[PDB]
């Protein structure tokens, strides 16, 4: 029904690096930084010329001189959820299949995941994350809007605590 995830929602999500981006707009693309490729001078055609790079905490933003996706309106990116929102993870398998994940975002906090420092929200799966899913966006429909408010970064051993990586 509307309230699910749009189809064009979905079409936000793409294949990047050895994960996945977000086209928050025409020109911004948000991905977790340890998936995006290394020493290119380009990213989807366009030279880094054109291009302002943001990454901290494991949160990556491009924004891009020109609109790469101007079939899309511009959605509102927040620096996280507030704790105890329900949240959908619209994962992407390279099969087709689409799969969103509820989950139940906790408290915003700095985590030292393999050595990295993330700027992260944890969050409980109320169906799991493998690796391939980083970069996944996390997002909740406030309203008549939706928001995304994180990109997928990591998940527990048990797999049923997630980590979304959340811009300054
Ligand atoms: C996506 O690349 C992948 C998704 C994971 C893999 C298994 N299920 C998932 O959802 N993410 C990772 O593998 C992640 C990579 C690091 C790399 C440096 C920057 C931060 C992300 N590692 C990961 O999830 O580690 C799992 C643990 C158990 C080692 C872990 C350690 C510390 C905190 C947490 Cl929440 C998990």
């Amino acid at each position: 029904h509307h309230h699910h995830a749009p189809p064009t929602l979905w079409s936000r999500v793409t294949k990047f690096g050895s994960g996945w981006g977000f086209w928050v707009s025409p020109t911004v693309f948000i991905t977790t930084t340890h998936v995006v490729p290394t020493g290119v001078k380009e990213f989807f055609g366009e030279p880094l010329s054109s291009i302002a790079i943001h990454q901290a905490g494991e949160f990556t933003q491009f924004r891009f001189s020109k609109k790469m996706r101007p079939d899309l309106t511009g959605m509102v990116l927040e620096e996280g959820c507030p704790e105890g929102t329900v949240c959908s993870v619209l994962i992407k398998r390279d099969s087709g299949e689409l799969l969103p994940l509820a989950v139940r975002m906790g408290a915003i906090a700095s985590m030292r995941i393999q050595g990295r420092l993330v700027h992260g929200q944890s969050g409980m799966l109320l169906l799991g994350t493998i690796p391939g899913d980083c970069g996944a966006p996390y997002v909740h429909k406030r309203g008549n809007d939706w928001v995304v408010c994180g990109v997928h970064a990591a998940a527990t051993k048990s797999g049923n605590t997630v980590v979304c990586a959340v811009q300054a």
